[PDB]
């Protein structure tokens, strides 16, 4: 049973690739939590002058920008070109959609470097070969991230070096720099000179602390989310997000999510996180902090208090439209439930009854103790 | 191959859970059978003033009510509370729908127990997790019904005192009930005052205790199907369900489901069945008595004649418009064949040919011999 | 995993089975390649006057007609008579779309055979059994072709003589006849004397030679393909085709699938075919010839030569809108990228990333070299 966890754990990555203009780092798909889970989650970073080389994945992707600024382009093959096609800007806090197997290259021009985290849904309808995540880079030789999960070059270094000379029609000296002959993030010298700003669908929508949250509430925080509701190439991958900002010691309620797996990336500080399965044991009592992630299968409840001003967190949902039970609050699961049979399934009394109810005022964040 | 089954049988349920007001029973969800077919059922009967607990699944359910009369309650998520969201009645007959995740409960008020079969559709597309049943109890503590096969307490009960007092903002000693310290099926002492009567969505559709039949044969019987085309909540499901009544020695034709796996669980009397395999192999043959359960694989094909008046059963579907191909009768696949090619794959002259097609008028059911 | 291919190779068929009207052959369903692909490739041949007895499958299938004429008709549950269902009848270069579950038998009369080769997606959503391709016969005492590597008779020689005698009101006599009591492919003495003129859609349509091309160069070739744009009926298969003929020393470029697995059977003559992987391992370099399969995974690259006048092959896409991205091409990849990223992606000086973008003017194939 793939998602019979006995105790999760923050986990962290267990690869590094260091590159010329750059580092990709991932974290292992074969562990229980991801593979319960579905997805292979990876860190990119790309430095000054940094371009990440165009490459695609055979499954839908999900890319949230941590920090930095950017451009990016897409290599949409039914599409029109201008010369050559479309590319978008891209600052901290936008959440791009790369629909199956399409191509992407991405660049950074400023110090501040581009982090961006993110995730493969590899058990995607979709995704056509196995779980198995793998990533194919058009050029340069070099081995794909998720390689070392398996057990190199691209796609177009494999082929015969007369069959690229008669498919391009080019001579043979421009075919061997074709063929293959630094690695994923190379660093483009002077800087490339390339103006900055479903063919004509938005893949760029922004989450971070620059928006109008969804939740907010001046003492305890506020979060923002992103469904296919309001960003609509997110029904192209059935992948969501959701963006968190936590004051010290506000919390989230208990909930869980109807139909979909959450992977809790924490960006800024650290969280006392508890999450319980369907046989009442706590499954992860612990901290969540700072470059950690943490997996909460699907009718799993999570409750999280902040440890740090803000703990800020990212968290990809594997559905386009998830639908959050909560447990506290003024929406909670309770409220809706008749006063008198809370207190025959909760063994209270009515007054008891009505603390429940109406305690918490507050929908999903509530406030410090005040202690 | 979980599908490559040899021999059917009658199944029953391998494991009674007795509650205070009720009782639970649950068929083994590892026996091929089941395996092949993705579903896990459960029997579970409700006692004068017994109310089950609010719980919810990773997986779309569908319930049949055998016998009684109640009231039932979902508290779903995105959804306007009247104090607390809507409460619906039900009758003996009644298919309830209930989406994944959504949490319910339900209460019984007379002498007549309420017995109420249900499936649990573990093989959907909503089901992200693994393919264990389990229920997720929002109250009490107590072994969840599937835990056996898996190998307690609440979702409340799992976490910390201090966090549950946090989040409903209510002291320690309210905050201790919430935390659990009667099993699933408890019961009201006093019995409840709440009033007898997608957040519009009808989720209750009659099918066992009707008049308006999908067919009808005064000499035979009569079957009801309850499709999405009918009951839009189950396309929700992708589930299915079908109520038949028998009489003494009639029959329903050899017949197969094009797109669908059934579960025929009998309601009442017993009836002799028959069902083959795509290499000719009778996989059953023998009868299916009251409680007792008999699945019938996708395009396998199956027939009964019953011993009873009358034999009733209800089949769960895996599909919320499943289609079936009659092989015998009015609208039977071999009538719209060609008579020359009847006669050249079955052997038979121009004469013979057309009794195959004609000698039986009626649609599905068909009366007794009349010996 | 399943699709973690090292060496491909062009499959011939395994199982044979002479009938008396025909011949049908069978690929192994369980060789790493077609487990990886998901689908059963079997190719059918009717000799004059033959006929295929009515069967069905639980998934959806895709027939295409290599060579010959004739008729087909298909026995859809509920739809309308006329004395029998609509015929249609085929010609050579036909697609013909079959519905899971949907039974249907086929007729040739010219002494010219026909030979139709087939595929059955296993691995579709409306294959509820497991990964076993299975036939259902409706009649005749024979051996399904895949038994073979599931390790006869027909569903209705299963059944009890009484059982058939009370299902269509017969006498034992005709009903023996019935009950089983010359293969799948049986030969009709004189021939049918039927005509040759969801219930009403189109399940017919020509991509062969005959039909106006998607894309034709006089001096390489041309293609045709099927989406569920032009060929509405492929859309409840989720299953297309793909035709192409390429003049000698031409070649289709280095191509990918971005969302289907593609199963090319060669028609006519030879090719030099390569394909590789997200390593960049040429997993397969040779020549795929006449009545040979080649399974070509999603988002791996491919790229053939033609070494015939005309090499002819059809390619089974498993879906019904394959979208794919061209690597070299009028259309390519590359060239929607900016001049100065595909110099430094791949090394190369201003001129030479103008020279990948325009040498080549032909959108998918290339003439031949010009030697």
């Amino acid at each position: 049973n793939e998602c019979q966890i006995q105790k999760l754990n923050a986990l962290k990555p267990d690869n590094r690739i260091e590159s010329e203009g750059g580092l990709i780092e991932t974290w292992n798909p074969n562990n229980k939590p991801f593979q319960c889970a579905g997805v292979a989650l990876s860190r990119c970073t790309l430095n000054r002058n940094a371009l990440r080389r165009p490459s695609y994945t055979n499954g839908p992707q999900e890319i949230y920008i941590q920090q930095g600024k950017g451009i990016f382009g897409m290599i949409y093959p039914g599409c029109p070109s201008t010369r050559h096609q479309k590319i978008y800007n891209f600052r901290e806090g936008d959440l791009i959609a790369v629909p199956t197997g399409v191509a992407w290259w991405m660049y950074n021009n400023e110090d501040t470097p581009v982090v961006a985290v993110s995730i493969i849904d590899t058990n995607s309808l979709e995704n056509q070969l196995d779980q198995m995540p793998r990533r194919f880079y058009l050029a340069g030789n070099q081995e794909q991230e998720f390689l070392k999960y398996q057990q190199g070059g691209s796609i177009l270094s494999g082929f015969t070096l007369e069959f690229l000379e008669h498919a391009f029609s080019v001579d043979k000296q421009i075919a061997k720099n074709l063929q293959g002959e630094k690695g994923a993030i190379v660093t483009v010298k002077g800087g490339l000179s390339v103006i900055k700003p479903i063919c004509t669908m938005r893949l760029r929508h922004n989450i971070g602390q620059t928006s109008s949250p969804d939740i907010y509430n001046p003492q305890a925080g506020s979060v923002t989310t992103a469904t296919s509701l309001d960003f609509p190439a997110l029904s192209w991958l059935r992948l969501s997000a959701e963006f968190g900002s936590l004051r010290k010691n506000a919390m989230f309620v208990p909930h869980y999510n109807l139909n979909a797996n959450s992977i809790i990336y924490a960006l800024n500080g650290r969280a006392l996180i508890q999450v319980v399965n369907c046989n009442g044991e706590r499954v992860f009592d612990g901290e969540l902090q700072e470059g950690r992630v943490l997996i909460v299968p699907q009718n799993f409840v999570v409750a999280a208090r902040s440890q740090s001003d803000n703990f800020e967190y990212v968290s990809f949902k594997t559905n386009d439209t998830p639908m959050i039970g909560t447990l506290a609050g003024a929406n909670s699961l309770l409220n809706a439930l008749p006063e008198e049979v809370i207190q025959h399934t909760f063994n209270l009394k009515s007054q008891q009854a009505r603390q429940i109810k109406n305690n918490n005022p507050f929908k999903f964040l509530v406030p410090p103790q005040e202690s």
